[PDB]
């Protein structure tokens, strides 16, 4: 089974130059007996390599390549099965693009390779035309940042539920943007643990009802000028005819403003019925409450949803964040949600941010609002401690 | 009830500069009795106006504003129900951005506006305002791509067959080149795919869908396949519920004098997403075989770029729903521009389909579409290659 692997990487710019003639010859000598072929592209700052061979030969080679100190920021762009070798007879071969006139490098490629409808070919072009695009800038290296560190956890009695709060942060302004309320059982357990105790047919009712205790928690904080974010299933919003009006009454009694309350609905559940949700949407807009699409990029129905309606906020799902520093796929998609939301005036939050590596690459694709264990953990009935990225 | 209406537009650079003083006086004087507030930004080439008022008032005004000869390329950005007026003052203020340095324009805006208890940056209107001040010229339509600077410039039935195919050219206007042909199934009487499949038993539809393609392959083999690609439409089930569909297609296209790489399979976006994990083995086999894969009708229904996380197609066809009235829709403009950029980063080819007007071609090309399919260029041609119309100057 033939397979194609493509990645891009960067040189260490303050270190002595790597002898690439030696690298490439040694590589070509090693690749061909093992049934590995392909090319290397160098532009002065970045590498771009295509590899062809069996799944097993490429995996073992790429592990060595990943851990090679002679470059950094290895980002995979393509891993897929292949119909034929595009570089038959070429173990390895470098093209220094700086030695080439316009179109010249591509025309050399085409003369030893074995045409514009190919995914490998289009990416090559894309690297030659604009390689420095998803290059991680020097200030935004994870090694040039440092996370720096008191919460008051409290049990509230006489309550059928309680809530933890997680900060959504804007590290560029060292500012809390908003807090998300996350439901907990009476004994501090998970959302699942909470809803499992409630009878199945009362779960929509309970979901709506429980929000009153989150508003109360926001009121006694006393929150001030920060937004409150709240997870509701669409079905909970259809429970009572005046579910929106009840939310309003409840949040005002907690001393909150409507523009201060934001509703989080999951991407998968909105696409179920646009007929009944739009009546709720209209009620939320008229009342002044804001809407967010939670876990965007997970439930398949992505960016075309904006044709039907536009939320105030979009929360990028954790799956798009996991290993976004090594995935070109994820980088491209996330960066396209950013740019689309910027033109539409939609707030973008990245979720499940756990590592400096994740924060840096997300910052480099243009995300400013962040939510994750890296910055802030859920804190039962209070504001938890917040960690900020500090420069080096 | 209260409504927001935000748009941007572009002045005619050919014509004399617009009297803004007369504009703003008659605007604010007419707006005042009608209960219309808001703001107007101007950068020299572009207008950007926020309008607040009742739904019926803003509709009536937008009619006149769209009809106004003092500007063109009116692009609607936001229209929704509002809870409170962001601009509370009388009438209409004008803010010439040329006379402000960085951050200075937002300062001035915040003098005439409140955005609730929370930071102004949490409001969509304020974000759209900030975006215009930062880079309003982004979706400004260039001069060479104005519609007024362009203009547009036989085979029979085969009823004795179980089915026939119409061919439609996918074109690249810039290089005056036909990129590929799509095969669209037709009934023995020349009728639509719907009528065709309606005549086939439900238990037999998948098999028919796959086995019909032999007639499409035979058609393209009889035609000048001059290093052009052939696109064909298949349901997921048609590939999935066959013993070895890829092998069958391989046998059928090779027999007809075609290369594996000349054949591209189109699958509809909606029918793939709730099917994917089961459908993986077929997509894999098509890759190894050498055939190409397109996501047909991208944007249609309930799917998007989140699909591209899973697997990556060779081609993406933006649905006509997104191409429809893209010239007046900033939402579609932003969506399509984003998909184009995304696919460039992923090495995925993009076709805009259902292109009907010079207007659509212009706006699509400006946001980075190079490949087109629609009635503007080429209509479906039964059993042959149709006449392709090209856009040229004046
Ligand atoms: N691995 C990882 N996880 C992180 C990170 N940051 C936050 N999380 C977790 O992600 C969940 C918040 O996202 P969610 O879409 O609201 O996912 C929530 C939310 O959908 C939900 N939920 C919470 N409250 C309610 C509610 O009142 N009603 C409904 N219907 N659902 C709720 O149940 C889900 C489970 O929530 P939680 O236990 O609160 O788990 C929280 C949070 O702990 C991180 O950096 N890494
Ligand atoms: N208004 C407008 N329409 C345009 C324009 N350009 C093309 N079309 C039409 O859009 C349809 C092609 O899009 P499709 O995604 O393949 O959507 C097609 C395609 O999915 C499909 N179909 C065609 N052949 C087959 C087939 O063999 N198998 C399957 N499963 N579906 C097929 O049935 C759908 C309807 O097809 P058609 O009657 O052939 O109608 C064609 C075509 O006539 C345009 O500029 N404006
Ligand atoms: C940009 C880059 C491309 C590389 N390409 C290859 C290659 O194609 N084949 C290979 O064997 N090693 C390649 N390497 C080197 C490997 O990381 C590793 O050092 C080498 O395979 C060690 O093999 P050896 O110990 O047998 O000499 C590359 C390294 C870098 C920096
Ligand atoms: C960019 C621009 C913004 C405009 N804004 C307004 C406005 O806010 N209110 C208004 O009444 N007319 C506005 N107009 C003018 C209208 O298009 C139209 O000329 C106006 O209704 C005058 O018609 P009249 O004969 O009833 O006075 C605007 C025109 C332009 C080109
Ligand atoms: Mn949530
Ligand atoms: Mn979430
Ligand atoms: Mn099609
Ligand atoms: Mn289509």
């Amino acid at each position: 089974m033939l397979t194609t692997l493509i990645y891009r990487s960067q040189v260490h710019p303050d270190r002595p130059p790597v002898d690439l003639d030696a690298l490439v010859h040694r590589a070509s000598s090693k690749n061909l007996p093992l049934g590995i072929t392909g090319i290397l592209l160098f532009n002065g700052l970045q590498f771009f390599q295509v590899l062809e061979g069996t799944e097993e030969a490429l995996e073992s080679l790429f592990s060595e390549i990943q851990s090679d100190p002679r470059h950094r920021d290895v980002v995979e762009l393509m891993r897929d099965y292949s119909a034929y070798r595009r570089f038959h007879g070429t173990g390895m071969r470098i093209l220094d693009l700086r030695l080439f006139e316009t179109d010249g490098a591509l025309e050399e490629i085409l003369r030893f390779s074995t045409p514009v409808n190919d995914r490998m070919f289009r990416l090559l072009s894309a690297f030659i035309a604009d390689g420095g695009r998803y290059c991680l800038p020097e200030p935004l290296q994870p090694s040039r940042w440092m996370m720096m560190p008191t919460a008051a956890p409290q049990h509230l009695p006489g309550q059928p539920c309680q809530f933890a709060l997680q900060a959504i942060v804007e590290p560029a302004k060292k500012r809390v943007s908003s807090f998300e309320a996350l439901i907990r059982s009476p004994t501090g357990g998970s959302p699942v643990e909470m809803f499992a105790a409630i009878a199945a047919e009362d779960r929509y009712r309970f979901d709506l009802e429980s929000k009153a205790y989150a508003f109360a928690l926001a009121g006694q904080l006393p929150l001030g000028k920060h937004q409150l974010a709240i997870n509701l299933l669409p079905g909970s919003l259809y429970h009572h005819p005046d579910a929106v009006g009840w939310l309003m009454d409840s949040l005002l009694a907690a001393g909150l403003r409507p523009d201060q309350v934001l509703i989080e609905v999951t991407e998968t559940e909105v696409i179920t019925c646009f007929d009944q949700f739009r009546k709720v949407l209209k009620a939320l807009r008229v009342a002044g409450m804001k809407l967010a699409i939670d876990d965007f990029g997970a439930g398949y129905s992505g960016l075309s949803l904006l044709t039907r309606f536009q939320p105030d906020k979009i929360k990028v799902d954790a799956e798009l964040v996991r290993d976004i520093h090594i995935s070109g796929t994820k980088q491209a998609i996330v960066a396209s949600v950013v740019r689309c939301c910027e033109d539409l005036g939609i707030t973008v939050v990245a979720e499940g941010v756990e590592t400096l590596e994740e924060w840096c690459w997300l910052q480099s694709v243009g995300i400013r609002l962040f939510q994750g264990f890296l910055f802030s953990r859920p804190c039962l009935n209070g504001i938890g401690e917040i960690c900020w990225p500090v420069a080096r």
